[PDB]
């Protein structure tokens, strides 16, 4: 599987997951919108003040 990333050219990147990151993460700063994306073992959502993120298994799902 693979997950989106951003660098300076967007997030359009793409990153592969190893076989334990079944996640592909999302997480908003909501204050600065930074976006901050990749593939991960532990994902938990998150909706605060400042952050937002969201959990998805698929690949490329975090669009």
């Amino acid at each position: 599987m693979e997950c989106y990333r951003c660098g300076v050219s967007g997030c359009h990147l793409k990153i592969t997951c190893s076989a334990e990151e079944t996640f592909c993460y999302k997480w908003l700063n909501k204050i600065s919108n930074e976006r901050w994306l990749g593939c991960a073992k532990t994902c938990t959502e998150i909706d605060t003040w400042n952050v937002y993120n969201k959990c998805c298994t698929t690949n490329l799902c975090n669009t």
